[PDB]
């Protein structure tokens, strides 16, 4: 194989490629959400900024995984980026709920990847996942849960003022 | 004609004079709106500031058209500036809706002017309209649509807090 | 339709959505190229940096088109991002040649979009395409052609020193 | 034993002492390489600087392991530092290849040490190895593989200009 490859199982390499695809898909979903909130009949600028930032950070995570794959001697094999499940996210509260579900699914994939790396005795891959992905995922999940709780308390989406004031005070 | 006139049809010159009058009328309408929100029984200072700024920008657009007319060798022929349709604009939401209708009417006049300039093969006039008027009009229309959407969501004008909080957070 | 929509044909809206997908695809292709040059058996850091920058600029172009679609009252409908045609780009010279072909294909799509917007008498869309996309595309095509010419002159990829010195002096 | 010793198996302590000796040996090998490139009939100053820096960093790694051994209550037992396998490294390309083999052997020893620490349930030792040694080793291996690939492409050592230009552009 590659001259630098050492203690890098093919199963881990394939799982890393799958995780790259999942991160790109999550970036795409966040881009779709941000474009939803930019609509003239939605018009929540701070929601759009929040989700655009989320999309960019997801792209950064995917590129970091790509760098990890090249650095361990693996070979990156890209796949199609699937379109998001919907183009109409219907509310700020529903978009935050969908983002929470998406981040938890990404976390579950990362935990399966860590279990695979632990089984193959790849401590570098395990430490990489723990240091750069698991803590960030847990923080993101907690932040989204806080957002969903606050939006639910204020009466969103039935209360019209709730999403507006949340956009101004929390995301502003 | 004028020593500088070249590829400047009389139809374009008359249409430019009409557009000057329309821009002055829009400035006058915005001034009337700003004076409405300065009333002691309305008292929305940021609404008044927003519409006064809009009035000043329409005046600047009219003066730029005047400079264009003199620069191409045309002769400016002024007309009466008609009074606005009403002095009581009844709410922030109704004023934003009327502003949206007004900006769209100005956009329609600009599009007709661009079609006339295209038909007469006046690329300088076409490029001038595209560079200084059409993009600004589209941005203004999108901004007003966003304002109307947000005010409608918050329950304006039936919800008393909606126009106040919109004045503080969006226009403040 | 949307409260802000004016002089925006449905054909133009669909073509804009297609162009968004094409820009995202080109960003993906550039990401694949950048990951190719980061491999340990390729190891051309400035090539990888160049193509990563190209990917990021393509993503920015796609987001600008998304903003344009929302600003004119259109509705963004996303599609799957197809995977690039290959994961092994085989040389710096072949990657630059493929990038040249890709940029020319994007230019051809932009020219078809401009012809459609001209036929529908949408001067705002025409001016938007000319101001933000056509000049950048022409500059990018000229730059890539210059790169391909220089790499061909130096004997790439048969001459081993050529791609290395081009990486150091032109892309460095 | 020592008043501070807790969850520190004797096997781990002996393995740490062996790793200290291996790091000192690698520092010595890098010093020999740097002295080879300082010769008047070799005269590659940036190669010598690169390998001298590698020697110093290896010495730093050994001293950090010594601090870890004293901090966990272990006792450092030093051994003879074996001389390098050769004094004539014959080329820049051969020296980089030997450095790659050496770093991979050090990585293999570190992975065996991590497996031993995992088996003894010493999470502090495991985390120490992952945080300070495994990532640095992987980065060093990738860097050396990149260097070897680039030198091989440019025609080293048969092409006389290759090692000179690599010394100037990559190591300079």
């Amino acid at each position: 194989p590659s001259q630098v490859r050492q203690n890098y199982h093919q199963d881990a390499e394939a799982a890393i490629n799958r995780q790259i695809n999942l991160e790109l898909y999550a970036s795409y979903v966040y881009l779709s959400m941000s474009c939803y909130f930019d609509r003239d009949d939605v018009a929540l600028k701070n929601f759009a900024k929040y989700f655009l930032h989320q999309s960019h950070e997801e792209r950064e995570h995917a590129e970091k995984l790509m760098k990890l794959q090249n650095q361990r001697g693996g070979r990156i094999f890209l796949q199609d980026i699937k379109k998001p499940d919907r183009d109409d996210w219907e509310s700020g509260l529903n978009a935050m709920e969908c983002a929470l579900h998406l981040e938890k699914s990404v976390n579950q994939s990362l935990l399966e990847l860590h279990k695979l790396a632990t089984d193959k005795n790849d401590p570098h891959l395990c430490d990489f996942i723990e240091t750069y992905y698991l803590s960030e995922q847990v923080k993101s999940i907690k932040e989204l849960g806080d957002h969903v709780t606050n939006l639910r308390k204020m009466g969103a989406p039935e209360a019209g003022m709730a999403e507006y004031l949340f956009d101004k005070h929390t995301l502003g």
